[PDB]
RNA sequence: CGUGACUCU
RNA sequence: CGUGACUCU
């Protein structure tokens, strides 16, 4: 019988996946086990971003990063952390630097989005 | 004014509301100029999505309503002018149910894209502005 | 629906 | 319940 994921912040989504009532029950990085579990649930879902104003760009998740936003880097040739880049480009100080990022789009484009700036898009079937 | 959004609904139903019909069957002939001008004023600038392509629910934004009904409106088909109704029967296997109603013109005008009303839905979430 | 774009990460 | 676009017409 068809059911659709509730449209909601990805932070709340990972709480429900990992069985916290609040995200504060996780004030450290995910274990590998928790990452794998989360990845299995969110991979293939669309999310939309929240940090660029009314430009709510939509992406599909292809992976969850193995590093917290505070340590995950991408070739910016130099390297920048995601948490830093979101400081240096969008002037947002990540509230959850220790949680990983969603990788979206084509893998080669190394687009990482903090869980913080993503909402689950409405209307997608939960199987 | 306070934000409101148009109901997502088939454009045929939308046009019955604009023209105060309860049923489109009340309009068995082409629109008059005045009926067309009233309709146009309401749908112009709204996004629609089409229904004649399976799950490819392609969206376009309305820029005008054609003067001629789909049975008589034409565009350059690769070159020869072809009626909209004829093209839809040939390409889409769709014999129009309301060939006597006009088309929405959509997108950039130069592309001469005309859509029969019956293949269009008003897209949800569009502001209705006083 | 899907995807590309809004110089992104 | 941002804009634009293709798979048109």
């Amino acid at each position: 019988p068809t059911a659709f994921y509730k449209a909601q912040p990805v932070i709340e989504f990972v709480c429900e996946v990992l069985d916290f009532k609040s995200i504060e029950e996780q004030q450290k990085p995910l274990t590998d086990s928790q990452r794998v579990k989360f990845t299995k649930e969110i991979k293939g879902l669309k999310v939309e971003i929240t940090h660029c104003g009314q430009m709510k760009r939509k992406y599909r998740v292809c992976n969850v990063t193995r590093r917290p936003a505070s340590h995950q880097t991408f070739p910016l040739t130099v390297e920048c952390t995601v948490a830093q880049y979101f400081k240096d480009r969008h002037k947002l100080v990540l509230r959850y630097p220790h949680l990983p990022c969603l990788q979206v789009g084509q893998e080669q484009k190394h687009t990482y989005l903090p869980l913080e700036v993503c909402n689950i898009v409405a209307g997608q079937r939960c199987i």
